[PDB]
């Protein structure tokens, strides 16, 4: 089970030991900073997850200092654990953290460069436990990008369904995640699904559901929805030679509802002209507006193969034109791209279709990887910082400032993140907050002393996260 | 609000039950990284998921009944297969009735090559295969950190052995710094442990109760790490006082190796005049096994730290080793953690052969590059099913896409060699019961709930070293 104890980057265990003799405040922050993507504004999200997860309640007890302590002297072949501090949280207040932390509301989109949220320590003595609980923080990272780079995604998808449909009808299921294999582990699927599920309501990453559940919550029955659909395995299990069979077992199960159909098992080009085409027409052109067929190819070029099925298939069924002038395949008919699908060649895709005259609204798309994996820390610049500290009775406004790298120079002393007059972010600096010449500080008491004194809801979260699109 | 693996699929792998042939009595699947830089892969972290994920009763009436509840919302109809679910729970005691084979744990294998397959037991659970693909094909995580890492150690030790003659400390060359830039703390532990297969070097201390827990050591701890500064350990004693929280920390780590962040406000100021002439004196005054590690972490990677070494050089006695090369006194060294990866590792090596310095005078710290900066891409890491038997007859499936050649799985029972020239093959087809040559090297790991094969940690550590 989970000790916070060993929850740290090695070299904050031997911190205490370095800050200037009689610290009695160490007070730290944390931003997207400043750098073909731009990712100007960021979606704060998933701090609530890590504050009930790993920092409220009963975190220290007497098993998880031992268990530290004999891992620590064999770690660094010293003793350097600092046993004492880590006692007193113990003793003074039954293990709960003599920490406070203030973040803007989640779901909240900032833009670069703002304070997002700060950490303090509540007891002079715990000056140490506000940057040793930077590296479990700093994780926030994952689901701020998370959902920001899905918020992107969804601007692309919303400006071409408008520019070719004149509408947004169901830009919530138009980018599915298909990612919940290519992620580094369960936990990382539950979190970067949740994420996702922020912008969209189309998930196969099911790990998302519970954590939005267990740690947010929703009036609605799920935060997330899918359909019945097929892999390489349900549909080869029949033998080249009857893929036809499988493809007619499969729309014939599921015929009341949606279903996706992986097409390029051996020949995408053949399965869309002859066997959807020619073979199965009758029960393809048969199927309700509520639940169609959609086609899925999984390889080659991700745009060429969706151009070449969309016309194959415009060659064996009634393709209409809407009120923009694009082609539109009937209802009972829809396709999904999800191979090779991240932001760059979402673009791609979409601009593409949109040049050959054809509607967005005959696509959706699934990604995996490049929605949940292929994300780092640099790609938001996520950092935290200390901007404050309190050494014998004297505050100070602290910062780094590399000659080599300016974007790396970090904010001076207390912060603060106000409303301006024109409905914009500033953050001050250097306790200027305390004026409030720009009304009052964005930043809520999230966490208090080993108390979550504020939640929010997932639904709150969704609305807090919604696009300007006007 | 614990793991439930009929909550640890990919959703439409709920619909699959419904879409296989009728009569269909084995679902056989296997795992390759297939074939496009990376030719061999470690093959590192199944025994972390089966003792984890799948070992023993992981199937309970309460986690049916919450499995049900969810699935009919998801999906807004009831597709759930509640029978054969209840099946495995009233037959088996929730115990899984799979049996996986798998290469051992540390064995560095070719591309395109099988690496575990995965096959039901009892014909009731044909769809249970696939059902646990999602969560097996997640071990291309710790097979990739494995393969990238073990793959900067052979940069690292091609070049310490051209500027010194010797291999000595590699494993302390690459130090994991990702922590912090990693997506949960899981991942941290999967691949902090992933990283420790070819070094020794870790602040990701997630990654020592992983192996503990696991794996296992001969050792107390399979990683170790020294006190190192931060920046607000720096930056809390004020702009102007720089040489006080240097000289303050020096001293708090006098006999022990210590590692100062240098570039708070100007490295090169740092360099010449804080450590190169006011604090000289407790410099030169240190331990050969207690050096002060000089941290640059920002500029350009390898321009900064030659003119960190340039600098230090014309303040400290440099010699001229074994090889020729530049070597600083034993009481100081630097650390190049800031923008290290694969291909910047490699670049700061080049540059500083060229340059004439040697290997000795750095280690290196990666973060992101070393185990978040990683894909199932990298090395095709891929699950598919190759057989199948169907009224009683195995037939040999695949998929062949005629845009991706590449894309091609292989079909029929599957068996793992080495050939007499002591490469390896995959045979396809059933083939492997001829006995041509050698036995196969897939292993029984797993079988009706049971984890029938292990390695220790050390074993693993054996498996990947490289030739040299
Ligand atoms: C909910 C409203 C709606 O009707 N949504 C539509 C748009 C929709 C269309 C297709 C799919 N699922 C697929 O394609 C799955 C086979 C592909 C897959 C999943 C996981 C990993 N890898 C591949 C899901 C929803
Ligand atoms: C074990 C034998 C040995 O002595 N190894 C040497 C090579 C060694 C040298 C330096 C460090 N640690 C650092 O520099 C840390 C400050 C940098 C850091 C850590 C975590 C996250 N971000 C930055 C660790 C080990």
């Amino acid at each position: 089970e989970f000790n916070i104890l060993l929850a740290t980057d090695s070299y904050k265990v031997t911190h205490y030991k370095q800050y200037p003799p009689n610290t009695s405040k160490v007070y730290s922050y944390f931003e997207c900073r400043e750098k073909k993507v731009k990712y100007e504004e960021t979606v704060f999200y998933g701090l609530q997850y890590i504050l009930n997860k790993y920092l409220k309640g009963k975190v220290v007890t007497k098993e998880k200092i031992q268990e530290a302590k004999d891992v620590y002297k064999e770690h660094f072949q010293d003793d350097v654990f600092n046993e004492k501090g880590w006692n007193y949280i113990l003793e003074k207040y039954d293990g709960h953290l003599p920490i406070e932390i203030k973040a803007v509301p989640e779901g909240f989109v900032i833009p670069r460069g703002n304070v997002l949220f700060t950490v303090e320590n509540t007891d002079p003595e715990c000056y140490w436990l506000t940057n040793w609980i930077e590296t479990i923080l700093v994780q926030s990272w994952y689901p701020i990008t998370v959902a920001t780079n899905s918020r992107e995604q969804k601007k692309i998808l919303a400006k071409y369904l408008l520019e070719t449909s004149g509408n947004l009808d169901g830009l919530e299921y138009k980018l599915h995640d298909f990612g919940y294999r290519g992620v580094s582990s369960q936990e990382t699927a539950g979190i970067g699904a949740s994420a996702h599920l922020v912008n969209f309501k189309g998930t196969d990453t099911v790990a998302g559901l519970a954590l939005i559940k267990k740690y947010y919550g929703t009036k609605d029955p799920v935060p997330g929805y899918s359909v019945p659909a097929a892999e390489h395995s349900t549909i080869t299990a029949w033998g080249k030679d009857h893929e036809k069979d499988a493809f007619e077992h499969i729309v014939t199960q599921f015929s009341s509802v949606p279903v996706s159909v992986v097409s390029d098992s051996y020949d995408i080009y053949n399965a869309c002209e002859k066997i959807w085409g020619e073979d199965l027409r009758h029960l393809i052109v048969s199927r309700s507006t509520q639940a169609p067929l959609i086609i899925r190819p999984d390889s080659g070029n991700p745009l060429d193969t969706v151009l070449k099925v969309l016309e194959i298939l415009g060659k064996k069924f009634p393709v209409t034109e809407n009120s923009k002038g694009y082609k539109l395949l009937p209802p009972y008919l829809r396709v999904i791209q999800g191979d090779g699908v991240d932001i760059n060649t979402l673009q791609e895709i979409v601009e593409g279709m949109k040049q050959k005259m054809w509607s967005i609204e005959n696509i959706a798309f699934g990604s995996g990887g490049g929605l949940l994996q292929k994300l780092t820390r640099d790609l938001l610049n996520c950092s935290f910082k200390c901007s404050y500290v309190v050494t014998n009775g004297l505050g100070i406004n602290v910062f780094k400032d590399p000659v080599a790298d300016p974007n790396k120079r970090s904010k001076k002393g207390r912060l603060s993140l106000h409303r301006t007059p024109a409905g914009n972010f500033v953050t001050l600096e250097e306790g200027k907050g305390d004026l409030e010449e720009y009304g009052q500080d964005l930043l809520h008491t999230v966490f208090k002393n080993g108390k979550v004194t504020k939640s929010y809801s997932f639904d709150e979260i969704r609305k807090n996260a919604q696009l300007n699109i006007e």
